[PDB]
């Protein structure tokens, strides 16, 4: 007689987190969210207990630039995870919300083109939060090329975003404290995001590399390769949680193949594709916020 | 809409309920579960000041034959839907978990996802489908006239609490029919029932246990007409999805709507059809979705 | 080693079937294709030398709402499959189209026009009024029918009846016709709710104006009929077009006989196992003849159909 | 009140792109690849009477593990295109199966026995290992080369330099098979390919068997500077056409490119990721990108 398939029973649950204990128990996709809260679970306490499981973290843009941003803020700054993976969307999205903030739209596009406001599914980024982002990238960028003429070599892409939340610190107010970037540096976390240029950051590095006639601004990518690789093979254990696919999801398992893969990984993701290893396919929005919560603050 | 996106901050968050009450401004189908629950509680507070809703609930078995069956019944027990459509899968599956429930899965085992139904579920079903079948063919001989499906799936509750204890108290058409909330399955002889009732015609050379669905359509279609304002919610696509939706045509569509489904239009299909600031679907499996949805329409504060 | 991957050079293919001919050696759903290519021509080569092999063909509304329906009549018409299980759509639009075409639209004021919209296709309102008064005169047909042998007719019966009438009524219009060719050819149709969509609505309006409840549609009979199919066969196959009570039925109805000896499943559902899975055809089966293709029927099916049947 | 929705009749059609050519008023999906079919004719029948118009490729490392993989490099060949963008396994298995080809996965081997095999699966498709045994043979003197390029020009290069240069290492060290190969193709006819996250892969696996052993942090991939030349590519052209398979980086970088332009002038797109002179065909570009090329560019 294995594992009986029963709900809750409304009469006699008494929180939301009692009915998320019955997920492990209800099947289909809330069985294997019910999995993923307890692999998270045996990592997370196997942490505090002084065990060494370097996690990596991975997500897509999406994942920033809807309000889990907050929650892998938050993430960061408890040094939940150890090593971050991202695109470029992950990384500029995650500063721009620190400067102006997203707006909630819907799913006219015409109407928006003329407008100048850029949409990602049913939220809404208007124009002027990427002139504000310009107005920090530009000044960013001599900065970088003058780190780099100091040190007579190129600065690699998670170098670059560790740069990135330095200078986060020092000219930014109270709303870098939400910011991913700012804790991953302030922690020491690397961000890795081996396209970083595909974006707003490679559009404003665009004009000021032609206007200013400059090509020794350089982002490698040759070296950052070591930096993760060697951050998975040295470690005694290793855990995945990547949200989305994409180039996060395959470095991070890629980076993890030299060990002979992660010991714990879970999966969030829509792509349609041991009791350690888990995928709950569905939107993240939906079930990351129940995941963390029930692994790092339910009773 | 024009509010920021902002999921909750941990150091300050009390309750998972807190946490989900920043759905609606997180984005993507966070946005959509925020929306259905804020319209599953307009319509469940109007339902309160005995404002008249009719609450249509549709579900394919797959729903059933998970957990949050106990969900549903729930539902069904308190009154919070008037009336269901649903498929074989979802009458005969919650009449079996009434007598042995399913088992979670990774020898002649019946296998739905990750679900398993092992043999003797079944073997325990028809022992109760046998003597059910002769009790609506001796019904039918006394009224001289066919049974409907909703007619069958109601007697079919009372016969679950005439032969069945405790356990039909976590059931879906126990709760149905003694709260006379009407079941509608025009396809019910689509899966075992199907399969036991062959068994019992082929046995009895009979052709007279008859069920119709033509007197149905007049019942389900007066049901959407008749009252002021009607609620759809339905989890997943097929018939039960085409037929709520094609009963409320009849008045002009439904006022409220909450679909819940993996499916997606650019196959063309009904499944994927969109719900038409009180329709929403949310894009997902309803056994993440559902059980949120319901605690925080029905339990939150 | 193995079949190695290769898709066409197009400095030597010299045709489209040649192109599709590496579909089998190209990967992902492409090679699902080739081999649904392969398990069809096998059936449809046993059954050209006299072998028995019940072909069961399940589709969903949208097939029909398509333009391909004009295959499936075909298939219909040539006696490529012998039973058929659809929904009420499926039935009623394969009549419809008879009458009126459907017209090609972009995938939200159609309401107050009365154009119905599925997908990317548009059914005008006078489509059903067209329909309408059609279905009145069978509706009084059926009834007359039923009261002369005391006892209802079942929803496959109901469906070949249909067939007759169309023959009765209509001219060289009929002849892409499913419905037509399937009486015509002595093909049941089997649709266990056929009372879900306008064949349904007319019938409500037909017993409300006449307060009749003597009109019966049965559906207990034909789990008779159709599971007796599967299991008098000396072999099945399985071809479902999309899901719900369609593939539902025909996987169930061979439950009987062990399950289909061969299937091809062609669906955009993602099934659990896989979309690559070797599981999703061999559900409902206890025993290489299996595959699903991942995909829109509309892209899959023309192609499938054309190089298992009318390939040279 | 518009085009009747109709299929063909298989008594009546004689051929195959007969059928297909019904696809436009198939509905559904069948109608997205008959109006991509005539895009794209629109776009080769302006290209073959001389208007400029750039045509942008990206695809996905799955297109390339397929046989798609042959129809890409005709395209490239033939100067169908002007501008690819994909990813590290979009160059790197093209190189490969120049080398030995990629085997169907037809039957079912559970990935356990797969990985004590050192088989890599992809979807259905295997790549035994001695493929990556036989790639790295080629890369590290390949590793070599580029580091003293480098050395040279007292530059790094970027990564569309890298495959530049990855096709002509190809043209020297390998035989008839490589005209099977878009990387050599796009070498031969100057077609730049950009693959800005070109480490994330068997290639930067390799890179870091070579750079941990030889101490070395001198080899360099920028991608500053190819952004510059992507988005030149975009903005300098009168007309672009972008042709997408699958979503990541290469749907996105391209349609980055031509954000200052107010966008692409004609678009395909092809993929399973659930989302007139722009469409989206939703299903497998294996199913898909045959046909349409077959009708585009060689049904008569
Ligand atoms: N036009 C209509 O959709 C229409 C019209 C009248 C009645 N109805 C009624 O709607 C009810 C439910 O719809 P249904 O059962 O016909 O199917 P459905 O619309 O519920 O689709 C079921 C599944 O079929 C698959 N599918 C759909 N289109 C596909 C395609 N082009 N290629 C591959 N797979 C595809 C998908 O997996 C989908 O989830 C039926 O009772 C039917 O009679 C529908
Ligand atoms: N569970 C079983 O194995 C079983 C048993 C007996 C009978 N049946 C019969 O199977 C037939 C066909 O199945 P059906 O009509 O119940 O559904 P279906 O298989 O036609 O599913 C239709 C749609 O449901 C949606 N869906 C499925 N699971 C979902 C989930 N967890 N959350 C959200 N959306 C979901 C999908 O988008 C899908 O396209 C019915 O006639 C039923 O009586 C099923």
């Amino acid at each position: 007689e294995g594992v009986e398939v029963k709900g809750p029973w409304l009469d006699d649950a008494q929180s939301l987190e009692e009915v998320v204990s019955y997920y492990y128990r209800i099947g289909f996709q809330a069985t294997h969210l019910g999995r993923a809260i307890e692999i998270w679970r045996k990592v997370e306490e196997k942490r505090e207990r002084g065990e060494e499981i370097r996690v990596f973290l991975g997500y897509t843009s999406n994942i920033i630039s809807s309000g889990l941003r907050e929650i892998i803020a938050w993430l960061v700054k408890e040094k939940k995870v150890d090593v971050i993976v991202t695109t470029a969307g992950g990384v500029e999205e995650d500063f721009i919300k620190s400067l102006k903030p997203f707006i909630l739209g819907d799913w006219d596009d015409a109407e928006l083109r003329k407008k100048g406001v850029n949409r990602i599914g049913n939220i809404f980024v208007p124009n002027d939060r990427y002139i504000e982002f310009e107005k920090y990238m530009i000044p960013f960028f001599e900065r970088v090329l003058k780190i780099e003429e100091k040190l007579s070599r190129p600065l690699t892409a998670s170098e670059f975003i560790y740069e990135m939340g330095r200078y986060m610190d020092e000219k930014l107010g109270k709303e870098k404290e939400k910011s991913v970037i700012y804790w991953a540096y302030k922690n020491n976390i690397p961000i890795f995001c081996p396209a970083i240029t595909d974006g707003s950051i490679g559009d404003m590095l665009y004009f000021f590399k032609e206007e200013r006639r400059d090509s020794r601004l350089i982002i490698d990518i040759a070296n950052d390769i070591v930096k993760l690789n060697n951050l998975a093979i040295t470690a005694k254990e290793t855990a995945s949680i990547i949200l989305g696919g994409s180039l996060p999801k395959h470095a991070i398992i890629n980076a993890n193949l030299f060990r002979g893969g992660t010991d714990y990984a879970i999966y969030i993701s829509t792509a349609v594709p041991k009791a350690d290893y888990v995928e709950v396919w569905g939107d993240a929005t939906l079930i990351f916020p129940i995941l963390v919560w029930m692994v790092m603050k339910a009773r």
